[PDB]
């Protein structure tokens, strides 16, 4: 509360570390469904159903331009990518499996880097 603070966690490396994680996600072989924004002109249903589209290139641009206030807002956008994928794609499809794999990969790197 006012004038009463928990000890200061060092957050000075967070930007660099989120960039490294994001690089590792960009270079995974199963990243191809998530590299670029879904083409809303060419994919029926996507625009109406998926209220907040998100992709790795959009996260990279937000990261590079100071649009994440803290590492939790970064993780929320990464998770959004996989939550959107599960909303629109069957589990038993190439894209559906890709999303599960990438979410697993992400959550391990997140834990190992920060928890």
């Amino acid at each position: 509360s006012m004038s009463v603070k928990k000890p200061k966690r060092d957050d000075s490396k967070d930007l660099a570390l989120c960039s490294m994680i994001l690089t590792e996600m960009e270079t995974h072989e199963d990243a191809w469904p998530f590299l670029l924004p879904v083409n809303l002109k060419l994919v029926p249903g996507y625009k109406k159903v998926i209220k907040k589209p998100m992709d790795f290139s959009t996260i990279r641009e937000k990261l590079s331009s100071g649009q994440y206030p803290n590492l939790e807002t970064f993780a929320l956008d990464v998770r959004l990518v996989f939550d959107n994928c599960e909303t629109f794609n069957e589990d038993d499809s190439d894209i559906g499996r890709a999303g599960h794999n990438m979410r697993k990969y992400f959550e391990k790197k997140w834990t190992d880097t920060f928890k």
